[PDB]
């Protein structure tokens, strides 16, 4: 209408976008500054990289767009674009993305008093430090650094506005905790000018379900699963085919585990010591099993049972285990001939009984490493799973 | 020409392009917001982004873009290119871009009484949630939320116009089932006034016989041959190799299914279900043929066979099968030469007939374990792929 | 110099860029459109999405920018960038590009009498539709539309041109047949105004030989290999390793190639199929393997060999296949032992008879489903391979 | 300073950028376009793609920047940014970039006479032709286009300089050959007046001593691995999965190397027939295993040995490995008793000597395949490698 | 206020963008060039790009650009932004991104007296050489050269300032060792005049405690259970699966690390020599186990065991080990019955001793190449792994 073309016509009269709107030069500027989380779009692990979508919120009070409103009677506010008025220079420091500056510049919106509005909105784009120690039961903080570039605090003073999370859509893998803000003055090596500026902390919660299901329960299921060459007699050549495929599996899970992590030497991460305590036991069981096949497949004529290790196979784990041990010159020909046949049917007898033997001590020496190796499983696993902390909070927010 | 030159010069004389162009300034500007949906390009499950090819329509009249058609004879329409008309600044609320606005700017189509036309195209893509609970046999919402973003109730009157899919070109992945549309108006913390809005929900149903063909007739197949290791004798040692191949392989498939899935923790998927199930069965499998290789290699000095095993095994499951049982000094000293060989052959007889005992109890076993998990599997998977809900629509429409 | 200064001063004089340059305002205004092909950069399956390198050509007189040649003796063309004079404002409609202009912007050739020439270059992305159903042995159909956005038929008169493809560079996997094209006119909802537009088609040829080397052969010399497994001695347990570790590659190869394809439920592909056909015939290989399996390891008193299949086997396919079918107390005292030790040894006679009869049925048996077997394998395989169309000629061309 | 600023007013009057600089309108203006090499980025083969970091050189004379040094004594060059000055349109016909310009545009340098410079650097992306028929041992040509867009022969005199590679940082994978460039003219449909361009090709040579470590080192190793399976016992029921999981590890190769390699029909690679020819090795090594272990499981009773194949297996091929060639009533009762035992263990030794020969032509018929097989894979490697051309000098340059 | 509108309306006035800020013409004008580093974003091997997040800094002094504070009470500093005042054209010369400038344009603070600051941030990608030598144990120097582009070394006087660390963040996989700065002059083909640059070289080093975790010990551990196919009796049939099995998973491993690497061909890497050494050593392994099975299964009358075999294995190699060395009518022919029974007896007895005799050979060599390999397996390792420099102190820092 008539009224706001000149209203528009007259506020632009002499106004310089370069110019600190202060009715005083030597008095600063307050800008409160805050922010509106809507959604946390990405956690990148491996690069070390947040995105989330929010929208900056900035007020300041402008000396020169003030207007009667009777002059104006229908006029109440009025829209200034990108480049024909001032404003803060308000940036994020710890950006990780190829082109600084990711907000979408849009219209300011003023009073007739003055009371300038700012809401810009974008895909921010922040490089956090990620924690791996706990994964997959981790909590990870990561700070958003905002702050004037080139206005001083003697020029800009910056305001902290608590941010609001009521338009928040939660994310289906990460929990939101809470976003507390802090502002503080830093000193930088350009300038003997103090620089506010203020960081908000974003904390977030991993749900476990999908890793659980999906990495967790199937390690000890295998793992369980290379138990059973234990229970398998040695006549079936079939042990080292499982123990080996078993092993071969697991490595297979360690790569796939660890194209998603990152390259980072600050520490062990529990999924690493977890996975290298399933391999080791395997190992270990490969190797028992090719020492039990050493005692099952031996040699008579090798050489006789160390009366050590008969005495404490055959005696003391039997005990323990409850084994079972097993256990005319015509005439004078024939004769002859028939003596030699019956002896050599008793060297036969007696050379399997030594067999005999020996293949009981490698079944018991089979089941005592059975037993051993099953405890040593599930010591394990319940003291690298329980070590984490809020582990427990962590299944009973998820699983139950 | 002479006119169109003429009117061009005339129009723009005094135009500010920030001054909305109403006759009176109390009162509100009708604007008619629509759509066009022309293509679905993408949906990202595992980033949860949809992109859609879609036309923006808006059309609200201009009470300074007004002429007398008689002045200038051939003059009908004028186009005006960007930032030299006031245009309002709708924008996409819920964008998962880059950049925020992903709009191509085009020209605006005037009538000779002020109707203003603007159809901007673009690639749009938006953050909506996608649910895999169901999947492969899933339907979607995904809602595209447009407004103004700094015009308040009082000053743009968004209204809703039903969108248009005249010049849609189908998908061969998913099937569109409507695009309805609502307006509302919310409440902000920035500021007192309504701001209205107008929300698309695009509903579409995925097409299974891709997924059916590709990943659950291979899963059947592998779980079906798994079931072979109960034909084959315990002679041919090939029954830990076939099972434990056929785990590996079922194990990659898993791999393979999880890289194209989200991270979530909502709820455990079908396809999860199922692949849990499957190998649960095959893993039992496993374990029920060590025991049976455990029962056929039974050395016979071992021990005697309990009476309730033994009786159970061999009664009772075989009549439910059917199942076939099988079954003059010198003179002494050669008489007692001869008396010692017959009686070992008699003795090795009798060891002989305690091991075909043992191996046919075996075999009694493997036989009923084959029905029970073929039994097992068979209600498993029915079970599973019929709870989802459509799983029999969806079927018809894509196979039958 | 002076004349093309003085020239270039009197053009811009009272020119306005927004106005169309028609002498009469009630006349459409002709433009000549055609299109110039340089280069096929990609074909997208997964994506469906087709990258080329194209010259844009469009043409109209401009009744403003004329002169007379006399006056500027040495002066014949003129040149303006972008934003100087008017140009059509043609797009393409079916773009795939995240911004939807993917033309480079350069300056249009203007004669002394007004004609007008524009040639952009540019990267086109655009979103057709590609058809997997014969695949590798497909021809493609993707289309280009072109139109002005805001320009009726009553004021914008849009004219085709045959395409130019003298400059065309050959690409290594697409064969290119042809581009012609068509110029109609449509009704949208937007308006009462028919707008015209121009599309051209390109039909390319994939060319097969690289598919053909890289994954047909090595599916079918694997299938060949997955018959030798009946011609492994039954003795050797090695018949089930052979047939999983085929079927395990062969898996494999159908996730690598399942990678690279669309997942459309449009129709099921020609390499599908035949994956299919091939995974199936190796599964019912080792169905046929564990049957032989159990027939050769037969238990002698597990019972006779039923009539009818005894008969079949050892009549009918032998004849066919010319099967050989193999085959004074004391004396008393020392009297029954040696009776008895005889008819111990007649016994295990016959049980060894009756083990060789079983065994020869096996071989039958495998002999038997080797030659099946070998003939269905042949015939799905041409048969598959054959119903494809331009399956010859695409040989011919390729490999020929 | 004063001097500098009175230039910069004086220079800008009457100053038009569109206007070409030359002092008579009919005569060309000379420009001489050169190029500087940097770095090879990166080389694309299966985008057909090369990246390059070059500085473009310019070099022309404006009749209007002239100036007296006298007048201004301490000026000697200015510096003009983008729009200020007219430039030649000078640009990469076959870029491969999604906006077709890639060049930085930066000052231009002018004499105190008139001389400009224009050096603009950027990261060129260029489709050229890479073929990959002698990969790993191939050199490439790779062309880039350069000329002036909507200047004529008329109009613009594109003139050539030698191509400068002093500061040229060499690459650890690419070896530089040479630089050398073209001018032509060339005819277009659009119009009837020649346009000159400069063409440079870039000449480089792939360093082989990765390629040769990585890929043809293991293929060889493995290929002779694979000849293994003719020195293990037929006994040890271990040769079919030696050969089947070598198979495996080829066909993982294979996938391997086709991952990086375009999908083009020109010509079968070199690499392409190596893997092809080691793979059909292996298979017939697999064929030959299959008919050694049937030769020597034989049953005794399934047939005599044919006449042809006996005296060839045991006397020619025996000759030529000098293979070692292996070789009262009850008295009555109890003597047809030990007539029957004795008649039952000759016929027993006999048949145990018929096997003894089957095996013995077993291990024969393995000896010659062991000796063929390996002299035809060393041929066929041989060949393949030396096939190529270069491959010498490749070698003697990376290895030596 | 007043004064601010005031100084910032008067400054402006016959200012040039274009002109140098030199009082006098003929000096030159001093800037002081420095840098800021913030974070290392990321080290790309395979593409040798590194990307950094850093602030530059430049200084210089306006001649223009100067007042009295006493006029303008409250005014200090004045800010201005892209296009209103000189700036040095200062560019990285080794970028690596598509479009040569990474910086962020900001604003420039003026002091009262002249004095200008310009501190632009932005993420650099510049192409580094990366040396992978002694991967994972490299120390990486990577340069980053910055200089004016159009100003010579008559016009604008480069600096160097030294680098600035203070607000480094330290990255979790690469350790800062310092950044030190050179400045030198350069002559260029383009003209006669040096151009100053100043060139900083970023050093860094790996740290190495993932890459020990995840490569190095899992080939170790997988390299020493290799050795395990020692331990085996031969009558198991399980070492060929073992040897091959565990080469084909270190083949994947080769293939897994090989794809994180660049494809150079200047040297051998470290964890190259280590696989290669690896491999070797688990294919002679495998032909030793080939050669013992042969021994083993070795058939009695092939031959007899030549003399200096059987001396030296069954001697020396026994001694060296302590290795246990095992070891009417109707009466004659009865009698020439039991005859014939005994002397089979007897040779089977012979029989059996000779391969008794070649069975402990095969032991024998079994055990000495365990042993050997063993020595030259640790022997291999540890060189390889200490033949790279700093690996002591890596160690130290990184695990202790
Ligand atoms: C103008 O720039 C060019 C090169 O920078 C110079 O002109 C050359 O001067 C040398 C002698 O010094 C001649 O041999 C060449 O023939 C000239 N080149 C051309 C294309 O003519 C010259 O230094 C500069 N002119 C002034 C006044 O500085
Ligand atoms: C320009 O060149 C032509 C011949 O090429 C000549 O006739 C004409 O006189 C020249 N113009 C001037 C002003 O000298």
């Amino acid at each position: 209408g008539e009224f706001q073309r000149k209203l528009y016509k007259e506020l632009v009269k002499n106004y310089n976008p370069l110019e600190r709107p202060v009715a005083n030069d030597s008095q600063p500027l307050t800008v409160y500054f805050s922010l509106s989380l809507l959604q946390i779009m990405d956690v990148d692990e491996k690069n070390q990289v947040l995105t989330t979508n929010i929208w900056l919120q900035m007020s300041w009070t402008d000396h020169y767009l003030q207007w009667n409103v009777s002059e104006y009677p229908g006029v109440k506010t009025v829209r200034f674009p990108d480049g024909q008025i001032w404003k803060p220079d308000i940036l994020l420091y710890n950006s990780a993305d190829e082109r600084f500056d990711a907000t979408f510049h849009t219209n300011v919106l003023v009073n007739s008093s003055g009371h300038c509005q700012y809401l810009p909105p974008g895909i921010f784009k922040s490089s956090c430090y990620i924690d791996v120690r706990w994964f997959p039961f981790d909590v990870q903080h990561c700070k958003l650094k905002f702050g004037s570039w080139s206005y001083g605090g003697w020029s800009l003073d910056l305001q902290m506005q608590e941010a609001d999370i009521s338009g928040y859509i939660p994310n289906g893998e990460w929990d939101l905790v809470g976003i507390p803000g802090k502002r503080s003055e830093r000193f930088y090596e350009c300038c003997k000018e103090p620089y506010p500026d203020v960081t908000f902390t974003v904390t977030m919660r991993r749900r476990t379900l999908y890793y659980g299901l999906n990495l967790l329960i199937p390690c000890v299921l295998i793992s369980a699963l290379a138990l059973l060459v234990f229970l398998l007699p040695a006549d079936s050549g079939e042990k080292i085919s499982l123990g080996i495929t078993v092993l071969l599996s697991l490595t297979v899970f360690m790569l796939l585990v660890a194209e998603i992590m990152p390259a980072t030497s600050d520490s062990v991460p529990l999924i690493a010591q977890y996975f290298a305590s399933t391999m080791i036991i395997v190992g270990l069981s490969v190797v028992v099993t090719v020492i039990v096949l050493q005692y099952h497949h031996h040699d008579p004529d090798g050489g006789k049972m160390p009366k050590w290790t008969r005495v404490i196979l055959l005696n003391w784990c039997a005990w323990f285990l409850r084994m079972k041990r097993p256990g005319d010159p015509d005439l004078a020909k024939i004769l002859e001939e028939v003596r030699y046949i019956a002896n050599r049917f008793r060297c036969q007898d007696e050379s399997e009984a030594v067999c005999s033997e020996w293949k009981f001590a490698a079944c018991v020496v089979d089941r005592l490493c059975l037993m051993a190796f099953s405890v040593f499983t599930i010591i394990c696993t319940i003291g690298i799973l329980m070590s984490a902390p809020n582990f427990v909070e962590a299944v009973s927010k998820d699983f139950a």
